[PDB]
C-alpha cells in the first residue's frame, strides 16, 4: 500500500528514489493552465494509501511549494491514510529567525501542517531547531557523513576543515572530527584565525548560493598559504554568478549532492556529485515500515 | 487614523497607489524584494507596532508567486505586532477550483492559509462563486462590481438590448445587469446555441472573468452569426491569457469594458476597449471598514 | 465491525441500507426527558468500530441537528475508531452565502468537525461548493443520473428541460445532456426565455420547499402552449401549502425521492418516489472497504 | 456606550425586555424568524460592524432549538464583524447531562459549540454544576442566585426554620442558604428518609431546579408526614415540565418561590407561588461586564 | 506491541501494574541535569507502539506533571502510535471551580492534550465532570467498590456512613448502599446531623490531605456517642501532620489504597492499604484489546 | 496607563520589584501560595478585568516549579478576563533542548504550552538559540544581552584585548562583542585547543550561560596555560549550579560579569564579581510595547 509521488522539483532524484525502494511514481498530473494556476489531477485511487511525496522547494521556491501544498490538498481530500513528505532541500530555512520580518521557515511548517501532512523527512535544515517549527513527526537525515567518505576516501595531506563563516563552526567541527582534521574559520568583518599554512584545506557549508562567500574565501586562503583548497556543501543552490565564480576561483573541486537539480544550463568544470537517493530511499522503507530510522547515524 | 498603513506587494501596485492615493495616506515603506535565490525577502522599514494593516494584492499571474508573498508579508506583520492584518483582495485567483474527482478545492486551501499566515479579515470583489465567502471563519465583505458596468452602459444610452450569458453559470450575473437596465436576458446554450430573442439586438456579454477569451469571442460571433445589431462584452476580471487579446482584437466585438482589478499586460493591447477603475470603490470600503461605518451599503 | 445507527429522520431510508448492505441497526437510545432535552444511551459497545450515522437533517432541522451532534460526541467518547456521517439531505445548504446574515451550511460542518465526525457522505447539496465547508473528507453523491433514468425510460416526446429560476441552468444542463434534449428557463423577474411550444415540459431543481416557485412555473408553461408538464427534484421538503399547489397544479406528474421522508398524512396524487437506499448502501461498503467511490458517476 | 447593542431571540423575550429597559438600550433590531421549512432565518437590521453585542438567551424547552438559533445568531454577528459577541444564559440547559456508561457529556459539546461558533464570553446564572464553568476556555462569569431567594424569605420574618436539602447534591446549595439565615440544615436521604431535627419547624425545600416536581413534592409532602409546622419550597430555574404543576398545587408546599431565568408556561398557573425576577441582576452584570467594573462584587 | 511506562510518582505501583498484565517497564531515562531540568532519553524504539504512561501528579504535583509532558512529547515526537495516559491520583482536581483563580484541573487536561496524550484512564476525581474537560476519550474507574468490600468484609455493628463535610454527601451514599447503611454528614459551620448514637460510624473522603477536617470529624462523633470509628479514602495525600494527627486521633482504622505513594518516614498506626494495581492493570488489557470498559463497575 | 498591572511570581522578585519601581507602578496584589500539599494556589486580589496584565518570571532553578506557577497564573488571569496576558521572561530555562534521538524539544513543548495556557505575547532575553523565537506564533520580542557587558568592558578601558568562544556555538556571541569593542576573536577548539593568537593578550570569555562553569574555568586555564596577558569572563545567564561558585572562585578569572536575569544564590559569593542589571531594558522594553513605541531600537 506504499505509492510515491515525484512533483517537478528532482524527478530524477525522485525515480533514482523509487527505483531503490521498488514501486512506480504515482500516475498523478500536476499540470498548468492558460493563466499560471496548476491543476493536480490524481489519476489513480489511492484511497487508505500511505503516500510519499518527493520535492525540494528550491527555485523557484513559490511555485514548488504550492503544488506541494496542492498536491496534499489533494491527496487529503481523496482520502490518503498518511501523507509524508520527503523534502530534500528545505526552501527559506535561512529566514529561521528575526530586525523587523517574517520567520518564513515557521510559516512554511504551519502551511504544510495546514494543509494536511502526517509528517516529515529532511535532509541538513540550515537550522536543526527549525526540526521543532513542526508538530508532526519530523526525521532528520544529515548529509556530512557522505562528504566525509568522499574525503575520507581521497588520501589528502595534513588537512585542515574550514569554516567559511561564525555559523559554519558546529558543521565544521563534525566534518573535522570525521577526517581527524583541525578546523579554522574566516573572520569576516575579512580575516582567518588559525593555522591554515601549505595545509590542503576543505571549505565546507550547508548551502553555496551565489558562491560570493566561498569563492572569496577560498582565495583568501591561497592568499595565506595554503597547499591547495577544496569546498563542498549539501545544497547546491548555485544561483546568479555562482557557477562563473567557482570556474574562476582557486577550488581544486566542488563537492556536492542531488538534493537540488543541477542547472541543466551551466557547467561547473572540477566537480562531483554525490547522490542522497540511497539515503532517502532506505528513511522511507525504514518509515513505512517502522524500523528504527536512529539506526542510520 | 495615522493607524491605518497600507502596502502594496508586486500585484496590482499602480490600482494600490491609486486607492491610496484616494485615501489620502503614503503606502507603507516596505522592502518586498526577492532572493536572487528566487525566495521572497521582506523588511518593513517603519514600526507598525499597534497599527491597523490593510495589504493590496490581487493573486493574479503568476498566482503562486503573488499568494506566497502575500502569505510571507502577513507571517512578517502578525511576528511584528501589528494589531490587525486586514487583506484586499481585487482579485482572488484560484476561485475556479471551488469543487471537486480526486482534485483539490484551492480556494479553500487557500483561505486556510490565509487564515493560518495570520489575517484578521477579507475585502474582496466578484469571487467567482459567491459561496466562496463562506470558505472563511475571519469576517469579509464581498464588493460586487456589476453596479459599476451597469453604469458605463447606462450612459451610453443604447436601445433595444438584450444581456447575454456566455454559460450556464453565468445566468445570475446577466441577470443582476438585466435588471440593473431593465433588459431581457439570452443565454448561449453550448453543448453551441442561443436561447432566447436576440434579433436585430444591441447584446451585451457578460462573465465575470475574461481568461483566454475563448468561450465569449466564439459567443460574440455566434450572436453576429444569429443576426444581432451589435455586440459588447464586459467582465471584471480581465485575466487575458494566451491568445486572448488577438482573439478579441479579431472578434466582431464593438468593444469591451474592463475594471482595473488586474494589472494589464503592458505588451499587447486590445483595440476597441475601456477600463473602468475599482479603487474608488476599495478605497471606500477600507475607509468604512477602518472606521466601522456601514459598508453594506456598497455590495 | 461495521455498525449502522439510524437516528430519527428518515428510519425507513435507514433500515433498507442497513439490509442492502447486510447488518442490523445499532442497539441505540435516541430518547427524551420530561422537559424536551434529548438522552443519547449507546446499548452496546462500539469500541473500535467503524460507526455510520444515517440522518437527514430535515424538519425539524434543529432537533435533528443536536441529535446527530449528541450521537457523535456519545460515539467520540465511547471510543469509535472512526465516525462517519450519511446525510441524504443537508439541511441549511441554501443559506451558502450572505446583507447581514449567518452562512448556517458553514456553521453546521463547522459544528459536525467539532463534535467529533471522521468524514461526510452527501446527496445533491444546494451549492456543490458547500463541499469545500468541510475540511474532513466528503464524497458526493449526484441524484441526477437516477432521475435521468426515470425519465429516459419514459419516451416522452420533443422534450425541453427546464430550468425554474436563475440559479438552476447548471442542474438543467446537467439532465438536459442525459435525455439529449434542449433547455429553457424562467425569467422571473415571470417570462419563458426559450422555444417550449408544444414540447412535454420537464421543470426541476434540487428541493421542492413551499412548491411556490414550481407550480406557478409549470401553470406559465401551459400558458405558453406546451404539450405536458412533468416536474422533480431530489429533495421533496413539501412545507406549507405545497401538496395541496401541487395537486392543483397542471403537472402531470411529480418524480422525487426518499432522501426526505415524505408527509405522513398528506398525499401528492400524481406522483412517483424513487429510491436514494441503493445509492448510499453501495456508497458505504466502497468508503467503509477504500473502493473507488468516483466509480459511480 | 452605543455599542452595547443587545439582542433578544425567542426564548424569554419579556425578561430581554426588561434588562434593556433597566440598562436603558433599546433591543437591536434583527429579524429573527423561521422559514416556513422550519429552518431559522435571521436578518440584522442594523450595521453592528464594530458594536459590542450582547445576546439574551435561555436555553430552555424546546433546547434544541433555542439552541439552535443562538448559535445561527452568533455565526450571524461573527460573519457580520461585531466586535465582541457576548452571550447572557439565564438559564443554561443540559448541565444535568455533566458526565457520563455509553454516554455523552452534553453540558461539554455545548460549550465546545458555543465557542465553535464564535462566543468571546459567557454570563451565567446557577448553573446545575459549578464546575461547568471549566468546560469553556473563553471567559465565564457565573452569578448566583440564592442571594435572591435568601433576601425574600429573611424579609418573611418565619421563626424556627430548617433548610431542607431535597437530595444528596443539593447539601452544598441548602448550607448556602442556611447560611444566609442562620438556619440548620436537614437532608432527604432517599434511598426515602429524612436525616436531622425537623419537628414542627418551618421548613424550606431548595433545588436549583425544579423539573417535574417530582422529587421535591413527594420531598414536602414527607417532611408534613414527620411533623413539620409549615412547608416552603424555592428554586431558581422554574423548568416546570409535566405535572408539575399539578404536582405542585396539589402539593403542602404552603408556597412556592422561583425566578424568571425561565420563562413561564402560559397556560397553567401554580396557585400559592411567588416569582422574583432575575433582570436587575444581569442587567447589573452586563453593564459590570461592559465597561470593566468589578462583576465579583455580585456572585 | 503495548509498552508500559513508570515515571517517578508511583514506580511500585507501576511494576505491580505490569507483572499483573505481562510486560517489562520501558526502557527510558528520566533524568535530571546540574540545574533542575530534567532530561528524557528514551532507550529504545518504540516507533508504531501503543505506550501506557503511569504517573500520579502527586507531591511534587509540578515536577511530576512536568515530566509526564515530557515524556509525552518525547514519545510523539519518535511517533508512537497512541500514547494512553494511566494516572492513579490526578492532582489540582480539587481546583476544578471559582473568587479570582484559576481553574487548574481545566489548564492541565489542555496541557495534555497539547503535549499529545491520545486518551486517559483515571480513579476517582474530585470531581465527576472534570471528566468534561477533556475531548481526547478518558475513562474513568470508581474506587469505592474496593473499600466498600473491605468494610463489607469487616462484619461491624449498627454502621453509619458520615460524609466528613457537604460535597461528600453523594460519595458517602454509594457507600451507604453497599454496605446497606444509613447516612449522616457533618455540618460544619461544628454539627452532626443524623442518628449516630453508639454506631460503628465510617468516615470517608475521596482524599485526605492534611486530615484536619477528618480527625476533628472522627472526635467530634465520639464525643456525640459512637460506639467506634473508621475512616477511609482512596487518595492518601496526608501531607503536614496529617500522619500524627491521625495517630493522634480517635480512629480505629485508617483505610486507603495505593494511588498515592506513601511517605516513606513516618508510618500510620492503626492502617490499611489496598491496592488498585489489579483494577488499573485489568483497563489497561481491557483499553489495549477493545473489550467493554464499562464491565468493570 | 492605570491597566498596566505588572506581577511578579517567584523566581526573580527583586528584579520584578524594580522593573515595577522603575516603570513606577505598584505590583499587583496577588496570593502566589502554594498549599502544603504542594499544589499551586493562586488569588489575585485586585480586579483585572480589562487590564493589561505584565508577568515577569524567569524559568530558572527549579525549573518545572516555577513553569507551573507562571502557567497557572496566566490561566487565572485568562479566565479573569485579563485584556491582555503578556509574558516577560528573563531567564527561557529548557533553551538548551532545543533539537533532537528519541529526545524531546522541550524549548518548543514549554512554547506550546504557554500558548495553550493563553499568553498573548513574550518578551525574552538572550535565547540559547535565536530560532526559538520562531517556535512560537503569537508576537515576541526578543531582547539582545551582549550591549550591556559590551558597555560595562568598554568602560574598562583595556588595551590588547580578544574575544574568546569557550567552544563551536559561542562563535557567533564572540563576534558580536569583537565588534562592539573592535577586537579579534579565538575559540576554544576542544575535542582542548586554542584556534587563534593570544600570546600576551587580555582576554574575555562569553558565553550565553554559565551553568556549571565547568566549560569556562577549563576554558580560562587553557588560556593562562597559553600565556595570555590576563583572563575576564562574562555571560548573561549565571545558572551557576552544581560547583560552579567553587570553581570559579578557584580558576584564573580575573573578574565574573554576569546580569540579573537569575537571581543569584543567597548562600554562596563569587570573590572577584560585577553584576550588571538588566531591570533598566526590561523596564524600557514593558514601556514601549505597551504604549507600542518602537522597540526594535533596543534589539
Ligand atoms: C548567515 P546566517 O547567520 O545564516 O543569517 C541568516 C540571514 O540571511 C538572510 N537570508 C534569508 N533568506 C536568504 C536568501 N534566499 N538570500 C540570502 N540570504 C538569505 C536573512 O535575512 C537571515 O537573517
Ligand atoms: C468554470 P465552470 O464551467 O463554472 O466549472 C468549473 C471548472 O473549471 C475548471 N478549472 C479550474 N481552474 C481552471 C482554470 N484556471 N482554467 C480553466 N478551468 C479551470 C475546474 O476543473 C472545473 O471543472
Ligand atoms: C434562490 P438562491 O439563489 O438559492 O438564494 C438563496 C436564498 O434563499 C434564502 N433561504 C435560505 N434558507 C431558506 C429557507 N429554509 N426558506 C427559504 N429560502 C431559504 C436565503 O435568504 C438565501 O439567500
Ligand atoms: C441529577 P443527579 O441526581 O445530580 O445526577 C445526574 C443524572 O441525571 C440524568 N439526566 C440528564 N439529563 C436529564 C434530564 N433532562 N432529566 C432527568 N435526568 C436527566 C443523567 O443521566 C444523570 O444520570
Ligand atoms: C471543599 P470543596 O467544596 O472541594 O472546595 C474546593 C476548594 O479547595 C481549595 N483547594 C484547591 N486546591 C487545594 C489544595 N491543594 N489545598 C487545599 N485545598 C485546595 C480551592 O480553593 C477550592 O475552591
Ligand atoms: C549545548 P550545545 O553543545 O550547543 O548542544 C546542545 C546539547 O545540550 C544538551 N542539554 C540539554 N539540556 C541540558 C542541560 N540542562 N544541561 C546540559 N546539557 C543539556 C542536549 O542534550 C544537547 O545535546
Amino acid at each position: 500500500n506504499l505509492k510515491i509521488f515525484s512533483l517537478n522539483s528532482n524527478p530524477e532524484l525522485a525515480k533514482e528514489i523509487a527505483d531503490i525502494v521498488g514501486v512506480q511514481l504515482g500516475k498523478c498530473s500536476v499540470t498548468r493552465f492558460s493563466d499560471g494556476e496548476v491543476q493536480i489531477n490524481i489519476e489513480e485511487s489511492i484511497r487508505g494509501c500511505d503516500c510519499y511525496i518527493i520535492q525540494s522547494t528550491s527555485d523557484p521556491v513559490n511555485e514548488h511549494i504550492m503544488e506541494l501544498l496542492i498536491m496534499v490538498d489533494a491527496l487529503k481530500r481523496a482520502s490518503a491514510k498518511t501523507i509524508n513528505i520527503v523534502i530534500p532541500y528545505y526552501g527559506y530555512a535561512r529566514q529561521d529567525r528575526k530586525s523587523r520580518e517574517p520567520i518564513t521557515a515557521k510559516l512554511f511548517a504551519n502551511l504544510l501542517e495546514t494543509a494536511g501532512a502526517t509528517r516529515v523527512i529532511a535532509l541538513d535544515l540550515h537550522a536543526p531547531q527549525i526540526q521543532g517549527f513542526f508538530d508532526i513527526p519530523i526525521d532528520h537525515l544529515m548529509g556530512v557523513p557522505i562528504l566525509g567518505e568522499y574525503f575520507e576516501g581521497k588520501n589528502l595531506e595534513d588537512i585542515v576543515i574550514v569554516s567559511p563563516d561564525h555559523g559554519g563552526v558546529t558543521r565544521a567541527r563534525k566534518l573535522a572530527d570525521r577526517l581527524k582534521a583541525p578546523i579554522a574559520i574566516i573572520d569576516k568583518r575579512m580575516n582567518i584565525v588559525g593555522n591554515i599554512e601549505g595545509k590542503t584545506a576543505i571549505l565546507i557549508d550547508d548551502i553555496i548560493d551565489t558562491a560570493g562567500t566561498i569563492t572569496l574565501a577560498a582565495n583568501a586562503l591561497v592568499e595565506n598559504g595554503a597547499k591547495e583548497v577544496y569546498a563542498c556543501c549539501t545544497h547546491p543552490v548555485l544561483s546568479g554568478p555562482a557557477v562563473e565564480r567557482i570556474n574562476n576561483s582557486t577550488i581544486k573541486e566542488l563537492v556536492v549532492t542531488n538534493s537540488i537539480k543541477l542547472p541543466e544550463e551551466k557547467k561547473i568544470e572540477r566537480f562531483k556529485q554525490l547522490s542522497v537517493g540511497p539515503l532517502l530511499a532506505e528513511a522511507i522503507i525504514r518509515v513505512h515500515e517502522q524500523q528504527s530510522v536512529s539506526y542510520l547515524f
